[PDB]
């Protein structure tokens, strides 16, 4: 499933994301924008072997099964396939963890590089929220 820009922050806020760990929805708006273009099926393999999923592409590095990231994690204690689903439910509630982890949303880059220092808000202009 591939949301619109409002119609995620709604699913996004709905699922307690907004100000999550202090991260305002905009934050995860424009996270989700550049990880996945907002596109729940975007799946992206990394250069140790492991695969990033979903609309905030998690890592099968530590935070779900794939059955092809030996010696990996499976931390939010979910099958990865589960991260891909048009319900943004089990990517939201592997966010939290990620998100609480300690470095915060820097554990996405494209959240640091594109996203950290910007006006963010301008992500949820426009929606009724
Ligand atoms: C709770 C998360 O921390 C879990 N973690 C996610 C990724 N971490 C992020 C970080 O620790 O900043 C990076 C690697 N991490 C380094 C370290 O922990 O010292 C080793 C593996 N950890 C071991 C553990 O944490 O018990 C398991 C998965
Ligand atoms: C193996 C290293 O991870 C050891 N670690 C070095 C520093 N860590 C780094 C990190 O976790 O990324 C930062 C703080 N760490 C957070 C956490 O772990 O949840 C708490 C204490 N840790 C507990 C543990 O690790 O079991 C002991 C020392
Ligand atoms: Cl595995
Ligand atoms: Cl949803
Ligand atoms: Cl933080
Ligand atoms: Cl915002
Ligand atoms: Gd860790």
């Amino acid at each position: 499933k591939v949301f619109g820009r409002c119609e995620l922050a709604a699913a996004m806020k709905r699922h307690g994301l907004d100000n999550y760990r202090g991260y305002s929805l905009g934050n995860w708006v424009c996270a989700a924008k550049f990880e996945s273009n907002f596109n729940t099926q975007a799946t992206n393999r990394n250069t140790d072997g492991s695969t990033d999923y979903g609309i905030l592409q998690i890592n099968s590095r530590w935070w779900c099964n794939d059955g092809r990231t030996p010696g990996s994690r499976n931390l939010c204690n979910i099958p990865c396939s589960a991260l891909l689903s048009s319900d943004i439910t089990a990517s939201v509630n592997c966010a939290k963890k990620i998100v609480s982890d300690g470095n915060g949303m820097n554990a996405w880059v494209a959240w640091r590089n594109r996203c950290k220092g910007t006006d963010v808000q301008a992500w949820i202009r426009g929606c009724r929220l």
